[PDB]
């Protein structure tokens, strides 16, 4: 079935279409997921000059599909059963004392890429907080992303808070609310109550002369014993 697709590495596709306080912008993402280790390679370039907000805010935006499912929980993962066709991902994320980011992305086959499609808006953020100020540093934290069935027994619902680090030493929370809901109407695997275990690290490509992130990631699901 769709899980099927993701035995072996996959490349990825990422295109974003964004506009954060009427600062528009535009990103463009290519690498490769490897599902069997929950494996990503990526580089995004902003394509439309300097990106407005920090790159590190964008990460969560920027293909949950490729997570490691070990063994004992396939019958729990959603984000490939739903494959080739795809799903739609919605977010609000909301940081805290400052705006809010609202995405919608595609995430579907195009061909043997993996192609995600998003489009953001960010309204209310302050001209000289973290993220219109660019004051966050450059690197990630390790999450827990939970997920849990849709309500209407069609997608999922998933919740979680993603913590970025300040460059005067504090932490700022960024709270996620997410909805996947399938593109197709046949049968999707939907999910008991499980997270995945999120690890990153970001980079640069001292050959790369555009405003970019080089970003690795892992992710692991677990939570069902
Ligand atoms: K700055
Ligand atoms: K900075
Ligand atoms: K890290």
């Amino acid at each position: 079935k769709g899980e099927e697709l993701f035995t072996g590495v996959v490349p990825i596709l990422v295109e974003l279409d964004g506009d954060v306080n009427g600062h528009k912008f535009s990103v463009s993402g290519e690498g490769e997921g490897d599902a069997t280790y929950g494996k990503l390679t990526l580089k995004f370039i902003c394509t439309t000059g300097k990106l407005p907000v920090p790159w590190p805010t964008l990460v969560t935006t920027l293909v949950q599909c490729f997570s490691r499912y070990p063994d004992h929980m396939k019958q729990h993962d959603f984000f490939k059963s739903a494959m080739p066709e795809g799903y739609v991902q919605e977010r609000t994320i909301f940081f805290k004392d400052d705006g809010n980011y609202k995405t919608r992305a595609e995430v579907k086959f195009e061909g043997d890429t993996l192609v995600n499609r998003i489009e953001l808006k960010g309204i209310d953020f302050k001209e000289d907080g973290n993220i219109l100020g660019h004051k966050l540093e450059y690197n990630y934290n390790s999450h827990n992303v939970y997920i849990m069935a849709d309500k209407q027994k069609n997608g999922i619902q998933v919740n979680f808070k993603i913590r970025h680090n300040i460059e005067d030493g504090s932490v700022q929370l960024a709270d996620h609310y997410q909805q996947n809901t399938p593109i197709g109407d046949g049968p999707v695997l939907l999910p008991d109550n499980h997270y995945l275990s999120t690890q990153s690290a970001l980079s640069k490509d001292p050959n790369e002369k555009r405003d970019h992130m080089v970003l690795l990631e892992f992710v692991t699901a677990a939570g069902i014993t």
